[PDB]
């Protein structure tokens, strides 16, 4: 399958990442608490929704949450400031709050069940998003020899999530707190404050510059 390409809502973040997030590969955005990952993985899920010439992919969204950092209503707010329908869009989110490391790792391989359902539907799964991808590895893996085993077990989680979106034409977005290890996102974006609230992005392995508004993010 040809990829597929998702708006994030801002030009300027669109054009550092060639035309959106991609379909089969999973995008990772990294930064400090109040970066905006969260913002942007709420954005997405409503970007994804619209029609192919408006920068969706007229897809649905699974969303896998560590910290209850989900919120509804802002979904509906930032689907009804673009011209969509609050309460469909927030239908077409199906969430999961996942408790630890294992429940989370789980979850990827429960959303294939769904992933499948829908794949002939008007509306099939084209993002599923990780927020946080690594926070609950963060706080159960920790301490002399926790560095292979964190690795190793976060490898194996992001090989099922590769192939979710390699094999189903999803785009998988991940968020990650920070601030020497590997990673194997496919892309990896860092994301921190800027001047007059701006958020600053770049590509890590120019920069795009966006505001967090009403509409989700936007130039
Ligand atoms: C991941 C995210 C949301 C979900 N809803 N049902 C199963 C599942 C898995």
């Amino acid at each position: 399958a040809t990829i597929g390409r998702i708006s994030t809502g801002s030009k300027s973040l669109d054009k550092l990442l060639g035309g959106g997030i991609e379909t089969q590969a999973i995008t990772e955005v990294f930064g400090e608490f109040g970066s905006g990952k969260t913002q942007l993985a709420h954005t997405l899920a409503v970007m994804v929704q619209l029609p192919p010439e408006e920068g969706g992919l007229n897809g649905s969204v699974m969303w896998i949450d560590t910290e209850n950092t989900f919120r509804p209503e802002r979904i509906r707010e930032i689907a009804q400031n673009r011209g969509l329908d609050p309460d469909e869009v927030l239908k077409h989110i199906a969430y999961a709050r996942a408790f630890n490391s294992n429940h989370q790792m789980l979850l990827v391989q429960q959303a294939e069940d769904m992933i499948k359902e829908l794949l002939n539907t008007d509306r099939p799964v084209k993002l599923l998003i990780v927020d946080s991808l690594t926070s609950h590895f963060r706080s159960e893996y920790i301490g002399r020899g926790a560095l292979a085993e964190r690795q190793q077990k976060l490898a194996k989680h992001l090989a099922d999530l590769h192939r979710l979106a390699n094999l189903y034409d999803i785009a998988v977005f991940v968020t990650n707190q920070v601030q020497i290890l590997a990673h194997s996102a496919t892309l990896r974006v860092y994301l921190r404050k800027g001047k007059g609230g701006k958020r600053i992005a770049r590509l890590i392995d120019g920069e795009a510059v966006f505001s967090i508004t009403e509409k989700g993010i936007e130039d």
